[PDB]
């Protein structure tokens, strides 16, 4: 049984993962990257390969964190819950790709604020008059997110509004990151302590809806079974991430796309696509609050943990990772933050709110497509 039960446990993980059909790009990604066949396809194949792995790793992390206990479980979600964003950004930092990391962090927020928002409102609202989410955990978390993004943008808004200064921007970003990371710890105490019931119920509800859609009885993987998949999926992602990051300069050169565009629009898809599909499917079950909850939760991690931690990592390995986003990026994120929060606060969405949000994201991507590289 110890062999055949391990097989079923693997089946349970794959069947709980939305876009598992893209796993076919894992060997292709590995082949192309290792043999260094063609840069553009090496980018694309690994790009496609990490997407299902993120979901696989997420379900492994979640299954492990459940039996890990309160304190440790939260640390696992801080770590392996953000692994894709973490791994890719760390590898990118180790190759001096500061702009890529900066754009990917902000882009991840943009995608969660506008893109998945639009998709959820469209797919959930096309066959309904409206969808309500008043007085839900989604609105609560949304308020926190509004402050989180604003805080993260402060050093950027600072440099943008300036009338030597190089070392001070670095010092400000690093001091800011310490503060935000203190907040993140308190956010964990909020999440796992005083308001544990709020997040727990939202998590259980989301799992229940996902089990309904995925159509497989909830099976709790053993610590051993989940830890293998966890460390297994992680090393594969690392390989694919390394290949993907190693081709950035070439893809930038072969195509006409800037590092900013690739970082802001392309890269975030990697760690969000699986979660986005999840959010959409839940929204179609007329449970927008849960759908929004997933997207808002991921944004909180990027804003409160991943982004400031990356500047800390940069400090450790002597790469000048900063919160010094471009002026347009700064302005854009502020726009997205206002609107998303306004839309989430109005309490009722429709399919048109989704069309327009989606259109705006496209318009932003279109604008960033014209953003100058030199
Ligand atoms: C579900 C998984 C099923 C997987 C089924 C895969 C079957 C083929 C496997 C080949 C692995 C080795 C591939 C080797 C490819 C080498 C590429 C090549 O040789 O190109 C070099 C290039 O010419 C430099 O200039
Ligand atoms: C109420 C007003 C309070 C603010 C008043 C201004 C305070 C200025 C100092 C920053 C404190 C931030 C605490 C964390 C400081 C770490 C910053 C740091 O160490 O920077 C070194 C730099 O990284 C080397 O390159
Ligand atoms: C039964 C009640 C009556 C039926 C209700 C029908 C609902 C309408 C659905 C719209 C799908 C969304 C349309 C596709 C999304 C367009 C987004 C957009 O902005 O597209 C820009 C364009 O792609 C740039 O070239
Ligand atoms: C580190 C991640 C490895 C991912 C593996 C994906 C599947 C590769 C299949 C066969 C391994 C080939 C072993 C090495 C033998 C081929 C020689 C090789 O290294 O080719 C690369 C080329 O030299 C460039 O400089
Ligand atoms: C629930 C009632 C119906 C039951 C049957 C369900 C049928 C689902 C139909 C279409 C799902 C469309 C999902 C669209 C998700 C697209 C999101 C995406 O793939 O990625 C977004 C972005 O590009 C990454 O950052
Ligand atoms: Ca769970
Ligand atoms: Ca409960
Ligand atoms: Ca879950
Ligand atoms: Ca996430
Ligand atoms: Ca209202
Ligand atoms: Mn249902
Ligand atoms: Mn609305």
């Amino acid at each position: 049984t110890a062999w055949r039960a391990a097989v079923y446990d693997l089946q349970y993980i794959l069947k709980a993962s939305p876009l598992n059909f893209l796993l076919v790009f894992v060997p292709l990604g590995l082949i192309w990257g290792h043999f260094q066949l063609s840069h553009t396809l090496t980018f694309l194949f690994n790009f496609l390969a990490i997407i299902p792995l993120a979901a696989i790793l997420a379900n492994a992390t979640e299954e492990l964190a459940d039996k890990a206990g309160n304190t440790i479980g939260g640390l696992l979600n801080a770590t392996f819950g953000n692994a894709v964003e973490l791994i890719v950004s760390i590898i990118a930092l180790k190759k001096g790709q500061v702009r890529i990391v900066q754009a990917s962090m902000l882009g991840s927020l943009l995608s969660n604020l506008l893109l998945v928002l639009g998709l959820c409102f469209i797919f959930g609202g096309y066959n309904r008059v409206q969808q309500t989410f008043n007085q839900t955990a989604a609105q609560t978390m949304s308020s926190l997110l509004a402050i989180a993004c604003a805080s993260l943008l402060i050093p950027a808004a600072f440099r943008a509004t300036l009338p030597f200064i190089d070392g001070k921007i670095l010092e400000l970003s690093r001091g800011t990151s310490i503060v935000i990371l203190i907040v993140y710890v308190l956010f964990l105490y909020f999440q796992l302590g005083s308001h544990h019931a709020l997040f727990e119920q939202q998590e259980e509800e989301t799992d229940e809806v996902m089990s309904t859609i995925s159509r497989n009885p909830h099976h709790s993987l053993s610590v051993k079974s989940s830890l293998v998949i966890l460390l297994g999926t992680t090393v594969i992602i690392s390989f694919c991430a390394d290949f993907l990051v190693g081709t950035i300069d070439n893809v930038v050169e072969s195509t006409g796309l800037s590092k900013t565009f690739i970082g802001l629009i392309v890269i975030p898809i990697v760690g969000n696509a699986a979660e986005h599909v999840t959010s959409v499917l839940v929204a179609m079950k007329d449970k927008m609050d849960l759908a929004l909850g997933v997207a808002i939760g991921s944004s909180l991690q990027v804003a409160l943990f991943v982004t400031p931690f990356m500047v800390l990592v940069g400090w450790m390995i002597d790469v000048p990772m900063t919160l010094n986003f471009s002026t347009f990026e700064t302005a854009t994120l502020f726009i997205a933050v206002f609107l998303s929060n306004y839309l989430i606060l109005d309490g009722e969405s429709n399919w048109l709110e989704g069309v327009m949000s989606l259109a705006m994201y496209i318009l932003i991507a279109m604008a960033f497509f014209y953003y100058p590289d030199e």
